């Protein structure tokens, strides 16, 4: 771990996260999965919020590199990880597992379009659900219950830096996932 | 106002620039906000016609965690991050309850996807025309058109940075709206 | 006539230029390889030997991001302005849509379609001879690969991503074809929409 801006970022590889992951999956307890770049880092420095929740997460991989050019003044970090390609990588190997997958966020039917590419990426892919990220405090609990019932296991959150982080930090107690990442845009690109 | 190099950024919160723009609406005359980042101060230091306009709009809301890490070194520093894209929704949000709104820029039918998620959104949105921002010259004054006889008071222009706030500008005496607001590509994160 | 930002080389042309540039390409009959570098770009090359071997090969590198032209300023001769990579593609399509036979490759399921009836609805008379996604596998790529070079297709717009589009367009530049081949990034995503 290396400490960049008062974010702690952790020094791992692309295949050290996708370790990670799986060996999250063996612990029954939520663990919360970020990906911080130069915009999370400055995003933390005005909220004091946010950079708590940082501090707080399972795994910071560094996404971006911004981080990774600073880091060369430090032990540097080996290699830029990036958010999507953690998704993509972590969801490759969990399919043949068969791990329950939920996509919540972004826009009507972007989700639904993810999951319906990302099986046809990933033949076997079991994601349970999924919901738009633009819902109310009302309708949350609904959303919560929904993911909690259907057993779902790993929980991709693009709502946004910092809305993502700062939503699963809140219902952290709430969630019966082993993993809750922040994802961003990564449903938009994947849907088109 | 803080003098981010060159570009003038308002000390305004989330809450203060939508009270702003809802004062707008009093004004009988067009009001130009512009939501500036790194990469849009960073093209004002080139461009002499982009920085010009930048010191000529109503409204230059610090979108960005850039400009609020560096506005750190002030005396008196930016106090948050104002996203452009929350900025639009959290004022369609409140002027929902039957203001004119008119959506101008993306590729074809995004403004129009846009439109019909924002109405699904905000029940009771009053979203008077939509035009794709790949149009002609020919077309330009047609559509400026559009907007003055449906009666449009809010004008949300995805055409991207420096092309919205350009073409806002050159059409400054020609729009017959309160507000005319750059956003990017706001309207293809709300359609996806 | 080539500015070393950081071991990258970035090319001093205006938009004009690039596009002149580009037609110039078309006429000769060997592959050329053009990169818009940004800082994301530029900063990740500087970890990836491979991937700044890469746009130290390349045949244009173009000033894409305001980031590289204020850093310009502080040579002797810097950059005289952005040539977004965006604006670069819709220019260079602008005018050889008169005249060339365009392939789309990258991006999710049917975005490189959507991005072919947009441009021809934009610019009537471009010749687009196919599309296909970006999430194919090493076995699809030779078919992708085979359908270029049969379709006659002497422009390739790759969106892929960075640096993933470079090293794919590097990778496969004895195999591939066409006269120009550009990493264009998420630019078909923005045109479909
Ligand atoms: O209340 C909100 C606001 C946004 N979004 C989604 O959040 C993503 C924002 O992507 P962005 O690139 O801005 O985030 P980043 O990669 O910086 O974290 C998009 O998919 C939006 O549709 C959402 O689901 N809920
Ligand atoms: O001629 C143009 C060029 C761009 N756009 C739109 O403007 C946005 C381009 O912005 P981008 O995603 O590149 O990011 P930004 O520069 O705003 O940060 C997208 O909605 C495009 O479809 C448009 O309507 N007309
Ligand atoms: O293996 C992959 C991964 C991504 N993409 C596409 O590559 C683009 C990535 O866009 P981005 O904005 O991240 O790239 P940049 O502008 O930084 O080069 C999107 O259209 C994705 O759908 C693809 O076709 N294949």
């Amino acid at each position: 771990r290396l400490d960049i801006f008062g974010v702690p970022i952790d020094r791992v590889t692309m295949i050290q996260a996708v370790d990670i992951l799986n060996n999250f999956l063996q612990e029954n307890r939520l663990h919360i999965v970020a990906t911080p770049n130069a915009e999370i880092v400055m995003m933390a420095q005005k909220d004091k919020e946010y950079m708590e929740i940082l501090n707080n997460t399972d795994l910071n991989v560094p996404d971006g590199s911004g981080i990774v050019f600073a880091s060369k003044v430090f032990k540097p970090l080996p290699e830029r990880v990036a958010g999507f390609d953690l998704m993509l990588e972590f969801i490759k190997g969990i399919s043949s597992k068969g791990v329950k997958i939920y996509l919540l966020g972004a826009a009507c039917q972007v989700a639904e379009q993810a999951r319906a590419n990302l099986e046809k990426l990933y033949p076997g892919v079991k994601i349970v659900g999924t919901h738009h990220g633009y819902f109310t405090e009302e309708e949350e609990n609904k959303i919560i219950e929904e993911i909690n019932n259907k057993g779902a296991e790993v929980l991709f959150v693009a709502l946004g830096a910092p809305k993502q982080e700062k939503w699963i930090y809140k219902n952290k107690d709430k969630l019966k996932v082993k993993i809750a990442m922040g994802v961003g845009g990564s449903f938009d690109v994947i849907a088109g």
